[PDB]
Order: C-alpha cells, then structure tokens, then sequence
C-alpha cells in the first residue's frame, strides 16, 4: 500500500511505503487519535525474530543480503541465543543500530544529521566510576570547545532486568531546582524531585539558580553513586541581548550541551537502558520552553516589565513580544561565544529537505508533527504546512520509567 | 477503554469516557498516526435517526418516555413510507448546536450553546438563498458586536437536488493570476474567482474585491449575487505605534462565515449550512497575511521596520509577525468589531474542556488545529493532551461543488 502526504504551501505530494515495515503500535485506532499524548525480561522465542529482522536490515544496507557472511551471522546469533539466552552485537552493528535509532526518531527535527554520530562503545564498563569516566570523555568530545559534535555512549545491555545500567539524570547537564518553604522554586522547577534525591544521596547543594547537578549513576543494578562533572568540562553561555543592555542583568545563562540520558535504545531486540546521547540545541528549546514555560524559569513577566510593554491586556501581545526578544538573545549569545546552535527557521527548513530526501531514497520518514513544529512562530516555519505520518521503526529510542520508581535498593 | 489526558503545565488529569460513543473513523490505525493530515439507504438511516433521537430525549430528561417512544415510532413510520424524515424545530436546533459542540478543530466551543439557528428549510430558489444569507450576514454582524449564527437550507434528498453555497466562506476576496506571473489579491481564491468570471461576474480586478455568492438551489445551476456592500463590514489595518503600517493598504472583513461544510444530524445531510462566529486574531494576522501562499506580507513589513533580513537567526520574521498581529487586534478593537486574541481564546477553551470533562465525560479536540499558529507553547492548550474522535451531529468536509456539478 501507498500513503500520500501533502505540503499545503508548495503542493508537493510525497508517497510513503516505509510505513509497511512498521510493526510496533502507536496508541491510535480507527476510532481515536492519541497524537498529542506524551506517553501513549525477554524470551528466546521473541528475541530471534527481532535479531533476524535487524540483521536482515543491516546486511541489506551493506549490500550483502543473503551472502555467506549474512547467513553465518544469523546462524551465529541463533546459536548464541539458544546457548546464552541473549547475544552480542558486532561493533559495526552497534554503530549502524544507534545511527538508525536516531534516523527513526519521529519526534526529532534534527535528523538531517543522523549519519554523523560518534558512537562510543562502553559495553566493557562494569562500575559507576567507569560510567563516570566514559561520560566525562563523551562531554569533552561532544563539547569540542563550542564546535559541538553529536555523540552517543552505549553501556552494557539489559540482561535479567535486575542488573540494569542507568543514568538517573534525565540529561547529563541540568540545573538543580529547590522548592522553598514559601512555595516558590529556586533554579529549575523541572528538576526539583531529582535534586531532592541527589541531596538525600549526600550531594552538598550550593542552593543557587544555576547549580549544575551531579551525575547519579547505576552500574549492574547496583545502587546509584554521585559524581560531579569537572566544571571545566561544562560549557555555559551567559545570555545577553544585542540591543537591550539590561538583559544581561537578568543573570541568565544556559549550558551548551543538550545530552538526553534517560532513554532506552533498542537494537535487534537488545535493550540498552543507559545510552546517553547529545547533539546541539535549537534556540527555542532554551528561549521558548526552558525560559518561558510557566513551570520552568518563567521569565516572561520580568522581561516584559523591563521592556515596558503594556501588560494590562493579553491583546497587546506583550508575551509574544517578550518571547521573541528572549529568543533573539539566546541565539545572539551562543553565536557570539561560538557555541553551536541552530535557529528554528534553519532547523525546520533543513528538516523538510531531509524528509523529502528520505521519502525519495528510503520510501518514507516517520515524523510527529506535534513535536516537530517549533513552540513559537509555528506557521512561518515550513513544517507547520507539511503533512506527516507518524509510525514506529526499530532500531529505536524509547521512554522508560524513571529509575527511582523501580529500583530495588540494596542499601 | 477509559482514557486519561494530562496537562503538563498544571498536572491536572482528566478521564475521557465520551470517546466510547464515537461513531466515525479517524484515519489513524494501530500502526500509523494521521493526526496531521488535513483531509484523512432506508436501512442505514433509521439507526442514525434513533441514535440521535435517543441523545435528544436524554438531553431534555425524557429518555424512555412515551413522547420519546412515540417520536421514534413516528420517525420509523416516516422513513419506511418516504425514505427520509423531517426534524422538529427543537431537534434541528439541538443538532446544530451539537455539531459545533462536537467540532474537534474549533477552539471557540465555550460558545457552543449560544448559536442563533436560522431555519431555511422552506427555501426553494437561489434568490431565496441570497435573501436568507443577507439576513444572516446582517444579524451576525450586528454592527460589529458579532453574534454566532447558522442558516440551514433544505436537506439532501436523492443527491441530485443539493443545495450548495459554492463559496468556501460567505465573505472572501478575489484572486487573479497576472501577466506579471505574480498573484493579485488572495491566491487561495484564484480558481473560484475564475469560475465567477466564467459565470459572468465583472471582476474589478483589485487586491481586496469581495467575491459574489454562487448559490445552488435544488441541484440547479448556481447563480451569482453580490452581497450588498453596506452589509460587509471591513476593517482597515493600522498599528498603534507604526505610522507607516496603514500605507500597506491592508484590510480584512469582520465576519468569518464558513459555507462549504456539510452538517449531519440524525443521519440527515444538510449540504448548505453557512455558519459564522468571530475571528481569532492569528487567523488573519498569521495565516491570511503571512502564509507564503496567502497575502505573504512578511518581507514587506520587515523592510518597513528596517530589521536585519540577512540571517534567519536575527528572528526578523518572528518580529514582523508579532507586529502584524498586534495591528490586527488593535484595528478590530478600535473599530469595535469583536475579535479574540489567541491567549484569551485558548484560556477559554481550557475552561471549556474542563466543563465538558466534568459535565459530559470529555471533549474531542484536535491539538494540531487547536494550538495557535504562533507562540504555541505560551498558550495553555500546547501543554494540554487532547483526544481526537468523531461524534455526530457533525460538520464534515465535502467535495467542491464544481468537481461534482453537471451543467
Ligand atoms: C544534532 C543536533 C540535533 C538537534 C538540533 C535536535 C533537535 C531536537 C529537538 C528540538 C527535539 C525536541 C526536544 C524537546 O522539545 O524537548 C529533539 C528530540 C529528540 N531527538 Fe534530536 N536533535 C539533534 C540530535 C539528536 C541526536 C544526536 C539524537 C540521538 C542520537 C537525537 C534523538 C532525539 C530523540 C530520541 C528525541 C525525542 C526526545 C524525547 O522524546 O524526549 N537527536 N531533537
Ligand atoms: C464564536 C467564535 C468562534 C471562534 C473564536 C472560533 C474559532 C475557530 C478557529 C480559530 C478555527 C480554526 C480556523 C482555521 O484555522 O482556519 C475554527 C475552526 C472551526 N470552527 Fe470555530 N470558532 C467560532 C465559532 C464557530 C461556530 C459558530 C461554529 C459552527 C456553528 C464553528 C465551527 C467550526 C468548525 C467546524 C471548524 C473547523 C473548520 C474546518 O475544518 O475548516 N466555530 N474555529
Ligand atoms: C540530542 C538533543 C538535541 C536537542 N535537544 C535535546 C533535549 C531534549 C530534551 C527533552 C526534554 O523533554 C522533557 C520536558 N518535557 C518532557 C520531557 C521529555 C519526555 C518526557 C516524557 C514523559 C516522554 C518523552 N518521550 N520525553 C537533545
Ligand atoms: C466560524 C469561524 C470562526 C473563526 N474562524 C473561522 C474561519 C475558518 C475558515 C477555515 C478556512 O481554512 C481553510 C484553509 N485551511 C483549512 C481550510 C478549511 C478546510 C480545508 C480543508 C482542505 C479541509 C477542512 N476540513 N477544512 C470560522
Ligand atoms: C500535550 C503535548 O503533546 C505536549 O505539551 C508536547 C507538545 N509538543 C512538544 N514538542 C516538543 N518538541 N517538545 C515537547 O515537550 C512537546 N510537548
Ligand atoms: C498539515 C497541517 O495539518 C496543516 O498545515 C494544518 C496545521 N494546523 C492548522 N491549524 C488550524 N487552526 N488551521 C489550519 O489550517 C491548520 N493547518
Ligand atoms: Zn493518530
């Protein structure tokens, strides 16, 4: 079967066949769409088909499908599964698999970049100290003094589900949040609960507005351990505005390195529960969401007060006005310090070229419109006007429950 | 089977049960989401009639009463004998209000129970259609104090006698492709303008020419009528700070009046059912003015503001966008023509969703349409999970009449 998508600005129509390779389920049915819902231990029996389907894809991609090497590898994996209940990926398969999980991530606007990903194989790691070292090397490499390079570090896969590797941080670099007795929050409200865990685990909190959190790292199902990232490895950008000289005195800064650490990477039915990955920011992530969400730094009012905007009626668009100036400030600041960042115009235009290329060479590009459209100025970006199809391909990144909810404390 | 929706700003979780009463199909499957796609007999009729009459009688707390049973009987008898049936006035009004209540793409549904219904089922000719539509236009406009209204022409019979308003909205501007290669006016209406010209309209050939109505009665060939100019309330666009803004020569009409949809009530199909409310400011300022395939004015405005248009990263487009939208709202407000900004409208919709969840067990909503086309995440709907599903009575898209009509 063929599915068509239309761009309503260009009338360009594309045809999807790749959706036929999807088997995992969406949340939707013929009677309900769950497109805006945020969140909508394996047998031998289920594992070999998953391994086979992955190795078939890998061997096709290298133009060796049905070769002796392909068949010998299926045979070798089959025997390893029957003998040991699992199997190990070759380094080449791991690299391919991690690049493909990114290529297949339908909520990611930055996928034009998917084939340039540095993969750090950390499957020989055994302790939380070893994980700390691996993560430092990833941060230093990816940062590259501001010229950011995408990278992922892949710790040992799940075995019985009782020996998982996990990074408890949701991203490698994040700012502490502290709920005050008077109900206000100091620092980032998104990280209050994780900050509390850190403190209980014995972190000495500086209690400021931008305290970089310590890593909490679990190796081999053991209780997690605290480590502080060397501050010299944490690149930060003070935020200022090209015209408004009072903007700097808001005291805002942000970190350069966005590095998601709470997702699970599935390749060939194997589960990598600790696979931190990093790219670079699109400016709206910081300027729109991190600064302006009501439940985050929530700076809209203070900025609009300083701009002397008419704040008595929402219809003056004061919030929209302040929003744009904050976002100019973020892009200006990153650019002035030579830290990689991309604006939402450039990123979405590149995504559309990526998507057309995918349709032409791969037969499709699963994309989640709800997430791809930027959180400001939606319809003046080309993605707003682009019909998209969302479906689930493996290899994939997946959500997983936060580890403090599931961990069995050894004590 | 019982579904939860969460707001990620407030942590409020609501439980949806209303979706189980859902009838039509979404276009999604378990394998593929099509959430972003813009367009995804006597025997058939009585179940549809019964489903509707049951909900109606339920709504007036008379479910299972003799009057309920008697009406179901009357309607069964009428379909068996005539192949169709007629709605009572009370039913028609309930149906129309509920079609709006059910419109998953409409942010303005807090208003759904205040809808003036004009019953034009007695209409027989296109001149009649024109008269009904002028009265709707004048009633709804109410000298700038807009009032929601729908006018309902006769229902489909054998499908060869359809009433249709050929126009996509009662009030729209002409578009003309020029020797230049550019487009004069609204590029969204080029094809329809050509049809008008073909049918005999003398086009003034300007940037903002109000199109004539093309009305089809009883499946006859459509006829042209110009809406009295004095009934079309328009607003010149100016900016409260930028003196030069007025010289762009921009204006928009005050009354948004969708005329191309099909209203389905109790299985009956009302193919001409123009309805109107009032504008959310972004509809004009973001979409009508700034879409590349619409009036596409961003460049011209940015230039008048003397922004750095060298690099996308200076956010020149974003700056100009906010200003264009400030001007739209200020102009409508100064001239006292009802308008709502996207902040106030989405705040109201969240309140309406809570009402619907508490009082009805849910609210079908299409997030892709509900979130405004600028400043998405600074409106509360962005952080609200929504479930989209199709309830009847409903408004539905239908084929453009010119592809369907035989002359
Ligand atoms: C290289 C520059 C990149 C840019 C500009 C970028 C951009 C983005 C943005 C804006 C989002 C939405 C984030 C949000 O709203 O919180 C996102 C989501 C995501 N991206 Fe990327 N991305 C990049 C690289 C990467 C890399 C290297 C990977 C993995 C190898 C990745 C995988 C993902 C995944 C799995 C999501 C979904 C995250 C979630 O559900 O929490 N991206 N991307
Ligand atoms: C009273 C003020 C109203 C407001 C502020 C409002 C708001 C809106 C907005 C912003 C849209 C999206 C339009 C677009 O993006 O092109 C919309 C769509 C829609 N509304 Fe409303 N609305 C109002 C009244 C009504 C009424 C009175 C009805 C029916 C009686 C209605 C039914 C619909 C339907 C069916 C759609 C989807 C239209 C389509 O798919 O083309 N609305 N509404
Ligand atoms: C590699 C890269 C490049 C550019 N940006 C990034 C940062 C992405 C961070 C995502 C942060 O999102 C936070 C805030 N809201 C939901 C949460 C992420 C999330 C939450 C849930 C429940 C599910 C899910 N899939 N994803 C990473
Ligand atoms: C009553 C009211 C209140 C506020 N605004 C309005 C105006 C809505 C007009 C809708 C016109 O929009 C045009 C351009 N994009 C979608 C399209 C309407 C539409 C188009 C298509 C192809 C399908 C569909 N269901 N609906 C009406
Ligand atoms: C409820 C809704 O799906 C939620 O707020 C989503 C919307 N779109 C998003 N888009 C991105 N890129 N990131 C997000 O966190 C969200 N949040
Ligand atoms: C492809 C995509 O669905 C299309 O551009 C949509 C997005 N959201 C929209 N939202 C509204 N309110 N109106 C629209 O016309 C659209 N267009
Ligand atoms: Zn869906």
């Amino acid at each position: 079967r063929f599915l068509k998508v239309k761009n309503w600005e260009t009338d360009v129509v594309l045809t999807d066949t790749l959706h036929l390779k999807s088997t995992l389920e969406t949340g939707c049915t013929e009677h309900i769409c769950m497109g805006s819902i945020v969140l909508p231990v394996r047998t031998k029996d289920q594992l070999f088909p998953l391994a086979k389907e992955f190795l078939d894809q890998y061997y096709s991609s290298i133009k060796r499908f049905g070769s002796k090497a392909h068949m010998d590898r299926l045979e070798e994996v089959n025997k390893e599964i029957e003998s040991t209940s699992t199997y190990q990926l070759k380094d080449t398969e791991l690299i391919y698999g991690a690049k493909h999980a990114w290529r297949n991530a339908s909520r990611c606007v930055g996928r034009i970049q998917w084939s340039k990903l540095q993969v750090f194989d950390a499957r020989d790691c055994t302790t939380a100290h070893g994980m700390f070292n691996y993560i430092c090397n990833h941060v230093k490499y990816a940062t590259n003094k501001g010229n950011l390079r995408s990278a992922i570090t892949i710790f040992p896969q799940r075995t019985d589900g009782k020996h998982d590797f996990r990074v408890w941080n949701s991203q490698l670099i994040r700012y502490a949040g502290y709920k005050q007795p008077d109900g206000s929050t100091l620092g980032d409200p998104a990280n209050v609960q994780f900050t509390e865990i850190c403190i209980q685990q014995g972190w000495k909190a500086p209690r400021g507005r931008f305290d970089v959190l310590p890593l909490l790292l679990q190796a081999n199902g053991n209780d997690p351990e605290l480590f502080q990232i060397p501050p010299e490895l944490v690149l930060e950008v003070p935020i200022r505005h090209p015209k408004f000289d009072w903007f700097k005195d808001l005291g805002l800064k942000w970190y350069g390195l966005p590095a998601v650490s709470n997702m699970l990477l599935e390749i060939g039915g194997l589960e990598f529960s600790a696979c931190p990955f990093s790219g670079w920011y699109m400016g709206t992530e910081i300027g729109v969401r991190n600064y302006c969400d009501n439940s985050r730094y929530n700076i809209l009012e203070e900025v609009a007060k300083k701009m002397d905007l008419d704040m008595r009626k929402t219809s003056s668009l004061w919030k929209d006005q302040a929003l744009v100036e904050i976002n100019i400030a973020v892009l200006y600041s990153f650019q002035s310090d030579k830290v990689t960042i991309v604006d939402h115009h450039s990123a979405t235009e590149s995504f559309i070229k990526h998507m057309e290329n995918e349709y032409r060479c791969r037969g499709g590009c699963p994309a989640d419109w709800v997430w791809i459209v930027p959180p400001m100025s939606g319809s003046i970006t080309p993605v707003f006007h682009q019909e998209m199809l969302n479906y689930r391909l493996t290899p994939s990144f997946e959500y997983q429950p936060d580890p403090w909810n599931t961990h069995v404390w050894k004590g």
